[PDB]
């Protein structure tokens, strides 16, 4: 269950690497990349998109646009990244990173 310590512009990460990618926590404020958890329930990018796009950006969340690749993606803070988690039931698959 490799969890390892990062960095990616700037930002300093815990990564789990999961069998779907990596799914990433940042140091200094426990928020979680939600697009990360979306790829973890094997949803593809048109529905991550969707998903993103109607629940996701009417509450907090910063939308990381424009480097990594493995970095980028829609961030929320960890009580919302656990709900989202929960609700596509990958809760359970990614509570050694939460």
């Amino acid at each position: 269950n490799q969890i390892y310590s990062a960095r990616y512009s700037g930002v300093d990460v815990y990564e789990f690497i999961h069998s779907t990618g990596s799914i990433m926590k940042r140091k200094k404020d426990d928020w979680v990349n939600a697009t990360h958890i979306l790829k973890a329930a094997n949803f593809a990018k048109a529905k991550r998109t969707r998903i993103l796009e109607k629940e996701v950006l009417k509450e907090t969340h910063e939308k990381v646009q424009g480097g990594f690749g493995k970095y980028q993606g829609t961030w929320v803070p960890l009580n919302i990244a656990k709900q989202l988690a929960e609700k596509f039931s990958v809760y359970d698959q990614l509570k050694p990173l939460f």
